[PDB]
RNA sequence: UUGCAGGGUAUAGACCCGAAACCGAGUGAUCUAUCCAUGAGCAGGUUGAAAGUGCCGUAACAGGCACCGGAGGACCGAAC
């Protein structure tokens, strides 16, 4: 998985504001770590179909916020891409 | 009966010539069959597999496109 710590050091990064955790920044970093970091899981456990739809519902939840992101301020979103490589 | 001569017969090549064979011991792989070692040859012209690289793409594999590469008891065709 992902530590309490590091899941804290995302979002400390991402931070639009103090202690928020909840903007699309925040969001969008989070479930990127997730992802990225699961691809360890699925490489291993190619037959995890029932933990490859939760990932897949990352996957498309991460999709909506960043085209919300995207249609809201578009700087931000170009911004957000660049950083986490999308 | 013993010689000598003659006719026949017996055993021997047994009136002469003639097999295809069978057996024994050698000679041959400078032809040819396969193999072993060690050398040599195959003008010229084609096609364009895998791999690779880049860009795109995918959550990631996948996938696409271009370039590139030079496979093959591959193709056309002399020597052979």
């Amino acid at each position: 998985m992902l530590t309490n710590s590091d899941r804290e050091q995302i979002i400390a990064q991402y931070q639009r504001g103090e202690n928020d955790t909840g903007s699309p920044e925040v969001q969008v970093a989070l479930l990127s770590a997730r992802i990225n970091d699961l691809q360890n899981h699925f490489k291993a456990h190619k037959a995890d179909h029932h933990s490859r739809r939760g990932l897949i519902r990352m996957v498309n939840t991460r999709r909506k916020l960043l085209d919300y992101l995207k249609g809201k301020d578009l700087g931000r979103y170009t911004t957000l891409i660049s950083q986490l490589g999308l």
